[PDB]
């Protein structure tokens, strides 16, 4: 029933506030489960996928208070029983939280490896074996109960990462994460249990060391400012911005995407609060390589793609993390962009105007880069399926309307 409509082709220009991670909030929610008490979280996004979560912490006996950017969320009343989400790849820290506050978790169930593999591993080191008692999944910590353990990580995880450590904090024993994933998502976590009264040492670094503690008390934190959506922004504004100001950006965090925007030629001024984006000129095609953050983050290269195309020059992304993640590239081929796919590989030409036709979102960041695109694009685009990008951006129609952009929800 509902469409974002765009008629673009026209200049953007003004000033944008970053909101909240949402890839530190989908971790923070759940992590709550393990606290003694209220805990607070400030700059939390307008997303779907925090209302999700709230939905979910109340059905299992949390209390949820919510005004402005504020979640205060109180965990006493969390009851131990199966979980009635799914669609969600943040659904498996209630996996780690619930392990650690009740020492199992009864949870909803391709033919190769699967991400979870590597959590269910990373559990079963920690004495958390699995079960399917019958259409479900069950988790069941052994002996005195849920111990530490040394895990290699056999591949970078940031979800298995973040689950083994919500895990750990409550743990008896010590657990030491090898070959750790860096996001530093990953240390708004372990910041947060940290001030719970966890112990967790290394956290950004390729080794985390985390000391379970007895029990978790409240605490009021400020989720990290987002910075895939920070990323996008700037993509943008470098898109079709004449001067545009982003606000709430932690640069720091953003070191990798930043580098490619200056190979590109991209000119903006970087303060330790906020990115001024020029109007840009003279843009030239890049090549994107994905990896492990502090590389070029998988979630930054759909975003990217339309910015991309405003250069002059051919090019190629490869994403290693995501190598299928490409569904961006049809839809994007509907507004006459000279991309394609063969993989795995996506190739693009730029330098070509593109033209606004209906469009249906098929992911969030895919659905980023579509709004992105429309913005460029000569009349009007019409995108469909957008809760996937309500997904992940918060007050998306609001913030580029007070860039001046001719954007609009309909039903």
């Amino acid at each position: 029933m509902r469409k974002i409509v765009i008629n673009g082709g026209l200049p953007l220009q003004g000033e944008i506030t970053i909101s909240g991670a949402k890839n530190s909030v989908v971790a923070l929610i759940p992590a709550i489960i393990l606290a003694d008490d209220v805990v607070t979280l400030d700059c939390v996004p307008d997303i779907s996928d925090v209302a999700s979560l709230v939905e979910i912490m109340e059905l299992m006996g949390a209390t949820v208070k919510r005004y402005d950017d504020v979640l205060e969320i109180d965990p006493r009343g969390v009851q131990n029983i199966p979980m009635p989400i799914n669609s969600l790849r943040a659904s498996y820290y209630f996996y780690g939280s619930l392990l650690g506050r009740f020492g199992e978790a009864t949870v909803g169930l391709d033919l190769g490896p699967r991400p979870i593999d590597l959590h269910l591993k990373a559990f079963e080191a920690m004495g958390a074996t699995a079960s399917y008692e019958g259409d479900n999944m069950k988790l069941s910590a052994k002996d005195t109960g849920l111990h530490g353990a040394s895990i290699y990580m056999d591949t970078v995880s940031v979800g298995a990462t973040i689950n083994t450590m919500i895990a750990a904090v409550k743990a008896n024993g010590r657990t030491i994460i090898e070959n750790a994933a860096r996001e530093p998502e990953i240390i708004d976590v372990a910041t947060l249990l940290n001030n719970m009264g966890a112990h967790i040492r290394g956290a950004g670094t390729n080794i985390i060391i985390i000391d379970g503690v007895e029990r978790l008390h409240g605490t009021r934190h400020q989720v990290i400012p987002d910075r895939i959506e920070a990323g996008t922004y700037i993509s943008l504004a470098a898109a079709v911005g004449k001067g545009i100001r982003i606000n709430n950006v932690l640069y720091e965090h953003l070191e990798g995407f930043i580098a490619k925007l200056e190979e590109m030629g991209v000119r903006m001024t970087v303060s330790e609060d906020s990115i001024f984006v020029e109007e840009q000129s003279n843009l030239k095609a890049i090549n994107i390589k994905t990896a492990p953050y502090p590389g070029f983050a998988t979630d930054l290269q759909q975003p990217l793609t339309p910015l991309l195309l405003r250069a002059n020059g051919r090019g190629t992304i490869v994403d290693t993390i995501y190598e299928k993640r490409v569904n961006h590239v049809f839809e994007l081929a509907k507004m006459d962009a000279d991309i394609s796919t063969t993989n795995g590989h996506i190739l693009y030409t730029g330098g070509r105007d593109l033209r606004g036709t209906s469009v249906k979102a098929t992911d969030l960041r895919a659905g980023a880069a579509l709004v992105i695109a429309g913005l460029m694009a000569e009349g009007k685009t019409e995108i469909t399926n957008i809760e996937f990008i309500l997904r992940g951006y918060s007050d998306i129609i609001e913030k580029l309307r007070n860039l001046g952009a001719d954007i609009r929800l309909v039903e």
